[PDB]
């Protein structure tokens, strides 16, 4: 028996570490449990070392399916607050229930219904691994020093207005030469960028919607496509 930390090495090594966030558009056709479970098992047949699933119908028709180790959240938008990614206590039982493998929560120093250490503390006291969702230097720091076994950039562009259209990629060499695992996460948009999160010391990449978001996917064309008649 290997620790799943462990076996994920293994298969990052063997496979190339693409951990596929299978969340398609809100009231998008594409938006059913069955077919976010089908996503996430096709990512497994195609190689993905784990896949990231959001909300609980969505969990447990993937847990059914799966293998790979599932990183489980659930999103709320809050009445005052801004933080989305598992804000609450309960949010992280529910998924410890349903079968995630590894819960991510958003990691920011922002106004929020619970602390970070108690939803990591919440976390752990299940077994289970932690992901911290983080935007940057400082806010990673701070949750590796809170023991979070795996840092997200997910945070990184998402804090402030004006999101940039590169992924950060400083920050995963930031994290990584600090002495964080580091999964790189927001607009590797393409194989190419995600092979440069690999260059700059990433564990592993999450990829969402240049894989599971079909709408996205079409306006990145339909922007191009319309300037090239312009
Ligand atoms: C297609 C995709 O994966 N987009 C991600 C979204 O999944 C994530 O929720 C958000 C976090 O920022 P937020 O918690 O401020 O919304 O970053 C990006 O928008
Ligand atoms: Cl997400």
């Amino acid at each position: 028996a290997m620790s799943l930390l462990e076996q994920l090495d293994k298969n990052i090594a063997a496979s190339g570490g693409l951990i596929v966030s299978c969340q398609p558009v809100p009231g998008s056709p594409l938006d059913k449990p069955e077919i976010v479970a089908a996503m996430a098992l096709a990512a497994e047949q195609a190689g993905a070392v784990a896949v990231r699933i959001e909300g609980i119908d969505n969990l447990r028709m993937t847990r059914s399916l799966v293998s790979v180790p599932i990183i489980g959240i659930i999103k709320r938008d809050l009445d005052e607050s801004p933080v989305r990614i598992t804000p609450f206590l309960d949010d992280v039982d529910a998924l410890a229930q349903a079968g995630a493998a590894i819960i991510a929560v958003d990691g920011t120093a922002r106004q929020r219904p619970v602390a970070v250490e108690a939803l990591l503390a919440r976390i752990h006291h299940h077994h289970l691994l932690t992901m911290a969702d983080c935007s940057s230097v400082d806010d990673g720091l701070a949750c590796q020093r809170l023991g979070a076994d795996i840092i997200g950039t997910t945070m990184s562009g998402y804090t402030t207005p004006d999101t940039p259209e590169e992924p950060d990629l400083p920050l995963v060499k930031a994290l990584h030469d600090a002495g964080c695992r580091v999964i790189a996460e927001g607009r590797y948009n393409s194989p190419a960028l995600a092979a440069e999160a690999i260059r700059y010391g990433a564990w592993a990449v999450t990829v969402g919607s240049a894989i599971t978001r079909l709408e996205h996917i079409c306006g990145w064309y339909n922007d191009a496509l319309k300037k090239a008649a312009s």
